[PDB]
């Protein structure tokens, strides 16, 4: 704390990406994509020559980590050292170095500093698994985002199909077919639209932390 962070937590492919852009454009506020974080950090190992199996080369680069996140009309541009690099991140290459970096525990401790570094005023965004229970246990707005597997499944779909992948829907929900905080709002993604999710959200914002 001081500065206000609210957290959005939820499985893969309920559409936090989505909300968690909307908020961070509506109220001007920074934003932190904590699934996008490990890539980052794998991209700029292998920028440096940074050795991937090495614990201990990897951890100062963890800590000084040079990254932020910017929303614009929905695109997510992700600056490392100062260049966007948000279409290297997508690839398998840097999803499987990102894997490696991932498995040692001093690493994901100086992940974890590098995180809570973000909540700056006026505020911060953050999205994840883990956002309200670990990461920031004391957020004064927390909400988990839950949809249904079909909902989810046409998520992935999309996502892949952009990659260039297009694949049966069926074979997806199958493919696919993170604890709430206790002080979470859960809002479901398959009861409302996209649409009225985000309404909702920032409505339960505005009673925590302006209005009146």
């Amino acid at each position: 704390a001081i500065a206000p962070v609210i957290t959005i937590d939820g499985p893969s492919g309920a559409g936090k990406g989505t909300l968690c852009k909307a908020m961070a454009e509506a109220l001007q506020w920074h934003l932190l994509d904590s699934g996008a974080i490990y890539r980052v950090l794998a991209l700029a190992a292998l920028h440096h020559h940074v050795d991937v199996a090495s614990e201990d080369a990897l951890v100062p680069l963890a800590s000084h980590l040079d990254v932020r996140f910017v929303s614009t009309n929905g695109n997510l541009e992700v600056i490392l050292e100062g260049e966007d690099v948000s279409g290297e991140i997508r690839t398998q290459e840097v999803a499987n170095a990102a894997s490696q970096v991932a498995a040692f525990p001093r690493v994901r401790e100086a992940l974890l500093r590098r995180q809570r570094a973000f909540r700056e005023l006026p505020g911060l965004i953050a999205d994840g698994r883990d956002m309200g229970t670990v990461v920031f246990p004391d957020a004064p707005v927390k909400i988990f985002l839950d949809a249904s597997s079909e909902e989810r499944a046409h998520r992935r779909m999309l996502q892949l199909q952009v990659k260039g992948f297009s694949v049966n829907f069926e074979r997806l929900l199958a493919e696919i077919k993170l604890v709430p905080a206790a002080d979470a709002l859960v809002l479901d993604s398959t009861t409302l639209s996209i649409e009225q999710v985000i309404e909702k959200a920032l409505q339960y914002a505005r009673q925590k932390l302006a209005l009146a």
